[PDB]
DNA sequence: AGGACCC
DNA sequence: GGGGTCCT
């Protein structure tokens, strides 16, 4: 009545898979996908040579001299594949939540229940798992929660087979009773495998983490807070004072993350649907000062207008984002947004009006005389209607 | 407009 | 990096 069956689907090395498919000459070769000076991801043949995700490019060559690099700055193809994955999952069950370009959650509860109603009860004893059971736990076929999670593992196997057969992509899946545990357990056997978590092994999974930052929803800021309070292990967080936690983190963070530490997560799988925003970025070391900016902003706009135009919906808010330096200081970018004028929402002719909007938002932020040094320009369209 | 989080 | 999400 309360218990869900959730699957987390997590594609392997995603950008590298897409590049490997584009150029099968790279299939047997160690491969990294480069963005500026970063190897943002690499295929499992590069990982075996000590190439790590988000390793810089000199370190990466220094580790594996023969490593092949492919430019991954233009995300168009990865983004297109990513939506082909999500739509394929949506055909299984429509409630699909995207997390970045390579992870999806699906709530399988209704689908599991319909499949169980189809079984005759002399076939119920015949239910088997597909893939790994976390911690090698024994299955009890008389336990309705175990039966539901096994049928979840069968649907997950079907999704994985369909993504390989229809899109050429491999990935892992985790099946569990909520999104936290599904995300945690999907990564236990990789690459290209799947795992199911039965309820009795939840504490073993959560305590398998080695630090609280590994819990999804606890990020850099929050972990740094916790560390300062002497909270380091999952058990530290489980046993820490609710009241002190509430004072330090506010009631919202405190109550939610302490529930995470126990494996409890009541958040629903939300149907992502079409995106809420479209943006593009470009990074540089001080290659923008000044009115080398309008050109860059023109190029970003050019590309973004194609995306909105192919999307079909129209954006009512535009935003310009910059980043300043130096020297070694703080993360924060700065932005300005305003509505797009009504006549302009009708996709020189579109460019000159939008660039002029953008250049004005530009001035509001940057004093074009007595100037400051830029490391990033980004345009974002949002408020899609 | 900026902050936290996610990939 | 080069994207995204939602909340304050
Ligand atoms: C975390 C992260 C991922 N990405 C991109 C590169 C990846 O192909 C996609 C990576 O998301 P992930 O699922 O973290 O990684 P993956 O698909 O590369 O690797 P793994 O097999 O362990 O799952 O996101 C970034 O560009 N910046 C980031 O900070
Ligand atoms: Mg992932
Ligand atoms: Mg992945
Ligand atoms: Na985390």
């Amino acid at each position: 009545a309360s218990s869900r069956v959730i699957v987390h689907v997590d594609l392997d090395c995603f950008y590298a898979q897409v590049e490997m498919i584009s150029n099968p000459e790279l299939k047997d070769k160690p491969l990294g996908v480069q963005q500026k000076y970063l190897v943002v991801t690499c295929n499992y043949e590069a990982r075996k040579l000590g190439v790590k995700k988000l390793m810089n490019v000199r370190d990466a060559k220094e580790k594996c001299p023969q490593l092949v690099l492919v430019n991954g700055e233009d995300l168009t193809r990865y983004r297109e594949m990513s939506y082909k994955v999500t739509e394929l999952l949506e055909e299984f069950s429509p409630v699909v939540e995207r997390l970045g370009f390579d992870e999806n959650f699906v709530d399988l509860t209704e689908m599991v229940e319909k499949r169980l109603q189809q079984l005759q009860s002399d076939e119920l004893s015949a239910v088997t798992v597909s893939g790994h059971v976390y911690n090698n736990q024994s299955i009890n076929l008389l336990d309705v929660l175990h039966i539901r999670l096994l049928v979840g593992s069968q649907i997950a196997a079907e999704m994985r087979e369909a993504m390989y057969n229809q899109l050429g992509l491999t990935g892992c899946a985790g099946v569990a009773s909520n999104k936290l545990l599904a995300k945690l357990v999907s990564g236990v056997f990789k690459p290209n495998q799947q795992t199911v978590l039965l309820p009795e092994s939840c504490q073993h999974l959560i305590h398998s983490l080695n630090h609280i930052k590994e819990i999804p929803g606890i990020g850099y800021k929050t972990a740094k807070c916790l560390e300062a309070l002497g909270i380091n292990s999952v058990r530290d967080l489980q046993t820490f004072s609710p009241k002190i936690l509430e004072k330090e983190l506010g009631i919202s963070v405190a109550q939610r993350i302490q529930k995470l530490s126990f494996g409890e997560d009541n958040s629903p799988v939300i149907l992502s649907g079409p995106p809420q925003s479209f943006s593009e970025e470009d990074s540089f070391k001080k290659c923008s000062s000044e009115v080398e900016a309008k050109n860059k902003i023109e190029e970003l706009l050019a590309s973004l207008l194609n995306r909105v135009c192919q999307d079909g919906r129209k954006p009512h808010t535009v935003r310009l984002i910059i980043r300043r330096y130096s020297s070694e200081k703080h993360y924060g970018r700065e932005s300005r947004q305003c509505p797009i004028p009504s006549h302009v929402i009708q996709k020189y002719d579109v460019m000159t009006p939008m660039v002029d909007i953008l250049m004005k938002l530009f001035r509001n932020m940057v004093n074009v005389k007595m100037p400051f040094h830029l490391t990033l320009l980004s345009v974002c369209f949002c408020n899609l209607k």
